Order: C-alpha cells, then structure tokens, then sequence
C-alpha cells in the first residue's frame, strides 16, 4: 500500500511512504505506464508539487513484483488576496 | 492492544501506539467496518482531531490477523472566553 503526506502547499515537497518489508526492492514511478522511475527509497520525497498528482509504487520481493499502487497528492486550496486600504 | 495519547486540543494531532511484535504487519483503520485504511505504521500520527473519534488496530502475524482493537481519542474541554473591560 502507499500513503502520502497530507495536502501540500504549492511550492512544497511531499514525503511518500510505504510498508517496510524485509529485503524488498521498492520502485516509485511518475506514471501509470511505469516507464519513468523516480526513486527506489522506501520513503522518498518529491519536490515542487504544484498540482494534484499521482505516484505509483511497485514492490518486488523474492523476485516477484507487485501490481502498482497509486497514491494521490492533493494541493491545499490557495488563500485569498489580503484586504488593504 | 492499542493506546492513544492523552486528550488532545481541537486542532492537534494524536500519536497512536501499539505493542512491538517481531515481523508483524500493523494496520490502522478509521472505521469499525475496517474498509478505510489510514496507516501501516506501528506508531502513526493522526492530524486534526477536532472531535472524539476512534481508531481500529488489526495486527497480522504469521499470516493470521487479529480481531480489531478500538481506541478512543478524547478531546480536551474547550477553555472559556477571557474577561475584558
């Protein structure tokens, strides 16, 4: 399974998280097609999330890769322009 | 078994806790039906507890899941409006 941090500010970074499995290989992808690898860390951080986006996790254990797990990173609604004289 | 932190302020977060079991899988759910998974960490933190709420823990060891354990997070009674001239 995979989890994100809560909704993120437009210029901030999101730490992605998953379950620790002994001697597992983790692969995080930027796309459903699983062609663009971002990271192999268990808990990678993805910078500059300026839009809602998804990440896909594949975990390989014993030489047997899992299906991909999608997570969605939400962006926090932009605050209103302040009131000045 | 599962434990919470003490009563929490309305906008704060609560760390939930359980017993360490070697190579156990932990699953925390937001509901009794066990359909909405929140986290797989041993000691996850749940943000924005604005109301009394419960969490359910299921632990799987040796491929054998436990029954769910409920915990209740209490919210600290809101302080009174200050006295001003």
């Amino acid at each position: 399974t995979a989890f994100n941090n809560g909704p993120v500010c437009r210029g901030d970074a999101v730490q992605l998280n998953t379950t620790t499995i002994n001697n597992a290989l983790y692969e995080w992808y930027s796309d459903a097609a699983l062609t663009n690898l971002i990271s192999t860390q268990q808990n990678p951080t993805v910078a500059n999330i300026t839009t809602d986006s998804t990440f896909y996790l594949v975990v390989t254990v014993n030489g047997c890769p899992s299906s991909a797990v999608a997570t969605t990173v939400t962006l926090h609604p932009t605050p209103a322009t302040p009131n000045i004289p």
